[PDB]
């Protein structure tokens, strides 16, 4: 994240911390994730796709720093790790850019919901807030492009939806943005999602419900002038998260 500030996990409870674990036994940082329900996060295929093994990644949630302890934090390994089977990626656009991570702690138990540890709500069909609403993201992402390392620290920010006509002007994405994608930044080009966040949410107050409304996604840089950050619109998943979320 670009700008925003830094946060906790109680800010932010349905944060999930996704990590991977390397021969040699280092654990990195992959992506943000978001807790659905207590066994389902849901994420960004592009996170796992060249690394599509279940068995490498670690869960957190409650977790407020990346390569420490949380208080209260729980850890996950993933029963079933499910990408999008029409996922692409073209030179700017990921498409079809979501995944589920079915998880279950070595007890074999889901997720235990808590003061930090919390569901957030999908959106309905067809129902997003308008252009112009705030909503909020949040990650371990880089602070500036020229980072080569994440910040320790969770952090937010607020970004304002941007709209489809607006997004596909020539100057901003043209057709590489697409109606299964939102694009949301800041006006003043001050804040942004940045590599590392992906995956995450970007969640709206609908209807006095915190909705997960987008998933991290693309963009071209971080916070630059008619570049604005890229979402996987979660609406438009609806069937395909149901249909996985069973047996
Ligand atoms: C996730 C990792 C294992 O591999 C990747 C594979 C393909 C694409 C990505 N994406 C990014 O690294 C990424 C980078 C930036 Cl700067 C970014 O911010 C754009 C919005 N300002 C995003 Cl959303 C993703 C990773």
């Amino acid at each position: 994240i670009i700008g925003g500030e830094f946060t906790t996990i109680e800010n932010q409870p349905w944060f999930a911390a996704i990590y991977r674990r390397h021969r040699g036994g280092s654990v990195t940082y992959v992506c943000g994730g978001s807790l659905i329900s207590p066994c389902w996060v849901i994420s960004a295929t592009h996170c796992f796709i060249d690394y599509p093994k279940k068995e490498d990644y670690i869960v957190y949630l409650g977790r407020s720093r990346l390569n420490s302890n949380t208080q209260g934090e729980m850890k996950f390994e993933v029963e079933n790790l499910i990408l999008h089977k029409d996922y692409s990626a073209d030179t700017l656009a990921h498409h079809n850019d979501i995944a589920l991570l079915k998880i279950r702690s070595k007890e074999g138990r889901c997720a235990q919901p808590s003061r930090t540890i919390q569901t957030i709500s999908l959106p309905s069909m067809y129902n997003d807030p308008q252009f112009g609403t705030s909503c909020e993201i949040t990650g371990f992402g880089k602070e500036n492009s020229t980072d080569y390392l994440y910040p320790e620290q969770l952090k937010m920010t607020v970004v304002k939806l941007i709209s489809h006509r607006e997004c596909q002007q020539p100057h901003y994405y043209g057709s590489e943005v697409t109606t299964k994608m939102l694009c949301a930044a800041d006006p003043q080009w001050k804040t942004d999602s940045c590599q590392g966040d992906s995956g995450g949410p970007l969640v709206c107050s609908l209807q006095g419900r915190m909705t997960l409304t987008g998933i991290v996604s693309w963009g071209r840089g971080c916070a630059l002038k008619d570049k604005p950050g890229v979402y996987t619109r979660v609406s438009h998943f609806l069937p395909w998260i149901r249909s996985h979320t069973k047996e």
